[PDB]
């Protein structure tokens, strides 16, 4: 048995700790029992549910024929899950239930995969840990910006980050202070000289996207995680994962071609071997929390994933949940259960060993034409080890308009880009991710641009023909 | 048709802020013909691992009643196949389902909602529009978060949804009552309440105007013209909170031999039976009205709409993308699915057996409070829509009032208390009851009544409670 967490809600917004169950619970004690005509709900029968089951095909654990081979013969099942229990295999959730409102938590069996996934993977570290059900990612920021934070907060997050939430928290007035990158992500000692010389209200959290970040394709090593969380732990704030990419995941780039299929992970205990520990793998004091999401794995149109932290700050999540998305739909977290235990666990893993093998081809591809095609006399790149960004870094003091641009990187970019789409090739402009904020009050006191690219997106024929149209488009600025 | 006013003005500052995504810049480029677009993060459709999904619904038109099971000429099978050229017409085709997409919703479900808005609403000005919710709980946060900054003031039914009121107390948002009688709010009160108005306006009214959680009441066609005059004078919003519209149903008589005869058969009689919305009076575009399959076809499709002018649903459209992104595209393409299989003809065939259904359970619940609850003491308004009864009581009467202080809850908490004892549960009204103040609030009762639903049990069980409520009224009041 391990450690209880840290008590951390102190940490919770004002708004979130104000937050109340229904009054309508002082008679949920009643609804279970015989004896008792309960008249007091608001819950539909489910005899007019107009759903006498829903089926989908699926394909076949191992997935010997690539993740995305045709889902047919011997790489197609059906799997089904009727209204009444009674006509359904084991531990499915029934349409009856799955239709039905329930508990804001989730539902019993996909909470129970899922959790005992989390675990087999990240072995949380203290004692009362749990998951909740999210509608994905996005709504989980949404939510836990609105746990933490009220107006005027600040939070600390990467220099160049994700678009979406950096909106979410410029809607709710919460000031997003940038954390200076290198092309491997956060520097830790920056960070902890941020906060070593910290003027006002401490920061709530730290907003990470620690593998395959968007849009850096960048990860954070074992190293840097370790020394972010002991920076959390000293200045006692949170550290938010928001991790739809951990399982991108890849085999570290060689350009040695030849030594490729050899480097693949062979089996189930290499694969969890491989993975770069989580936040919460080291979360001894239960100041993590952690985003997932089936997004990127299976589909985004699940618009389901779940959010693992310690008990009494989910607690709150469920109280923010019961009155804003209530819960995910019941076909995708039925449908969801009845494929995850139709694979098994090992299937799932199967299915994220597949996941890793397309992807690191893919990156390999993506990251070989990159050396082939882009001039190197102005231009860097770091080959990814998760994700499915890459991205290209170019002295803009190089440019030979540069002074003409008045030493302006973002004109270098900006010709880059035009120039590029001229070519008939399209990347996102690194500037575009650039996070701006100040604390309240705020606290005291560059000439290389880069653009992101996905290697996920296209066929990978198209990929190489994007990015040698992307090297003449620097060859043309640059004077090459 | 005209247009709608110009409304921006009441949106909150907040809501005003939000931006689209910097990478709509490139969104352009993304069809085009000779770009390599690598700018984007979209994850390839090629591995969602979904190559079909099926269900089995029932048939139109539901003659064997909507609950019958689902076998033999009662059941259809709709397929949504991963690829478009594997479906029939007008599917959402899971390789776009269960894609990233609009915001504002895919567009076959969209179209098919919106005819069927336009079809029973016939909303009275151009530039209307709907967008996609996931359900009227999100949907009524979003409102509350487009609308309302904190210690601003909405209206609200003096006994109203407990959630809705949780929401905007989440959200600093100050709950003003309207005085309610056994039919809805009292529109005279509500001018009169807005005559004397100081300080900064109330954003909207927030109504559960049809089967009203939990008085169980409907707004007249006349109420709701008086209150959509309000509105207009006093330049807010009406907020129609309206997942129980279908669950109208026919008048109660307590002459058993009239109920089939005055029974909607027919299309035509069914959109004439059905009580004008406040989008269908809405020539200024200050309504917006929440609208929800769960009470319908099932709570767990968390999908719904958003009716409304197009400017302010824009605005929504950027919460949204940051909020819940969208509905699960399972929901959205099984729905989709469904109504298109049975058409807008076989959905109104659904809603008139709905009715019916409704309809039957309401005059059980109804003839047995007429049976078992004690007249002396008690009164009862048969509802005209939802899933709810009330029962009123006055308190006064309680052989124990002197006892109790003259508190009409200590009647309310003691005839509670004695229903369980007699093996019968309802919700005390009073936990209905909404309090707040404006800032700065405004310058400067013995009945009780208790919340019932006949849609939770099977009938025969709602008689044995409601004899047991009777019983337990009886006892209390000493009768
Ligand atoms: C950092 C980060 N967090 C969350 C998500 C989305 O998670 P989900 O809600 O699906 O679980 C992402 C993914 N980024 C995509 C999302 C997108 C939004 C609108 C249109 C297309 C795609 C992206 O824009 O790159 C993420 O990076
Ligand atoms: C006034 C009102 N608005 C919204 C809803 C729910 O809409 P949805 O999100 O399903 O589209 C309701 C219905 N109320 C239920 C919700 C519930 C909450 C907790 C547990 C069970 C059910 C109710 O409790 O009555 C509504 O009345
Ligand atoms: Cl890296
Ligand atoms: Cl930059
Ligand atoms: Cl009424
Ligand atoms: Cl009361």
């Amino acid at each position: 048995t391990k450690p209880q967490a840290k008590d951390l809600t102190h940490l919770l917004s004002n708004e979130s700790k104000a937050r109340q169950t229904s009054p309508l619970k002082g008679i949920f004690k009643y609804y279970k029992q015989p004896g008792i005509t309960f008249l007091g709900g608001g819950l539909p029968l489910s005899d007019y549910f107009p759903f006498e089951k829903v089926t989908a095909d699926i394909p076949t654990p191992s997935f010997s024929g690539g993740i995305g081979a045709p889902i047919e013969g011997e790489n197609k099942t059906t799997i089904e899950v009727f209204k009444k229990a009674a006509d359904n295999v084991p531990d499915q959730i029934e349409l009856a239930r799955s239709l039905q409102y329930g508990s804001t938590f989730g539902l019993p069996e996909f909470l129970q995969f899922i959790k005992e996934h989390t675990d087999m993977v990240h072995k949380v570290p203290y004692e009362n840990w749990d998951v909740i059900v999210s509608v994905g990612n996005t709504e989980a920021w949404d939510s836990t910006l609105r746990t933490f934070c009220s107006k005027g907060d600040t939070i600390l997050v990467e220099e160049y980050t994700f678009s979406s939430a950096l909106e979410s928290a410029n809607g709710q007035g919460v000031n997003t202070v940038p954390v200076t990158m290198d092309e491997f992500g956060i520097i830790p000692e920056k960070l902890e000289e941020l906060m070593s010389r910290w003027v006002g209200n401490k920061p709530k959290f730290l907003y990470t996207i620690c593998t395959g970040q968007n849009p850096t394709g960048s990860s954070l090593s074992a190293e840097r995680r370790k020394q972010i969380y002991d920076i959390a732990c000293k200045y006692d704030f949170l550290i938010i994962e928001d991790e739809p990419y951990y399982f991108l995941q890849m085999e570290t780039y060689t350009k040695d071609k030849a030594a490729r299929e050899g480097k693949a992970v062979h089996d189930h205990d290499e694969f969890l071997k491989a993975l770069v520990p989580s936040f919460i793998s080291l979360d001894v004091e239960g100041r993590v929390v952690r985003l997932d999401s089936f997004s990127k794995v299976l589909a985004p149109g699940l618009r389901l994933g779940w959010i693992v932290g310690q008990k009494d700050l989910l607690e709150r999540y469920v109280r923010l949940h019961e009155v804003s998305v209530q819960n995910p739909s019941g076909f995708s977290e039925a449908l969801a259960n009845a494929l995850l235990r139709k694979w098994g666990h090992s299937g799932y893993l199967d299915w994220l060993i597949g996941l890793r093998a397309e992807y690191t081809h893919k990156r390999d591809v993506a990251i070989d034409a990159l050396d082939q095609f882009v001039p190197k006399e102005v231009s860097s790149f770091n080959p990814p080890v998760a994700g499915m960004f890459f991205t290209v870094t170019l002295d803009a003091s190089k440019h030979p308009k540069y002074k003409e641009f008045l030493e302006d990187p973002l004109k270098v970019e900006a010709a880059v880009h035009e120039q590029a789409i001229k070519q008939g090739c399209l990347l996102a402009p690194g500037s575009w991710f650039k996070a701006e904020g100040q604390s309240s009050p705020p606290q005291k006191n560059k000439t290389h641009i880069f653009f992101r690219g996905t290697y996920a997106a296209v066929p990978l024929d198209q990929l190489v023909v994007g990015l040698e149209k992307f090297g003449k488009a620097v060859r043309a600025e640059f004077g090459l």
